[PDB]
């Protein structure tokens, strides 16, 4: 008894352990994109909203240890890895585009 219900338990903890997961990637994504969209706009008008622009640098470099962590944490799930790395290659991408700018290029 304490070995089946030790299973049911078992089952029961690690479908909720996915769906955590699953939950925290659609959340850190579409904070991704939103902050990616607005800033590339910015960028691309300014090239003033200097203090907007450097507000949305601070919430895209906040990013990235929620994306390093959660593509830290996939186990057999290559799919869900690349998803990830995408959204992390669009956040360093939109930051190298501001910081180039805030240098004069």
């Amino acid at each position: 008894l304490r070995a089946a219900n030790k299973l049911i338990k078992e089952m029961v903890q690690e479908d909720q352990k996915r769906m955590e997961k699953i939950s925290k990637r659609v959340n850190a994504i579409e904070e991704v994109n939103n902050n990616v969209k607005l800033l590339t706009e910015m960028v691309m008008s300014h090239s003033s909203s200097e203090d907007l622009m450097k507000e949305l640098y601070q919430r895209c470099e906040r990013m990235r240890p929620t994306l390093f962590r959660l593509a830290s944490d996939t186990e057999d799930n290559d799919e869900a890895l690349a998803e990830i790395l995408q959204a992390n290659d669009n956040l360093t991408q939109v930051i190298n585009l501001y910081k180039q700018l805030v240098r004069g290029e």
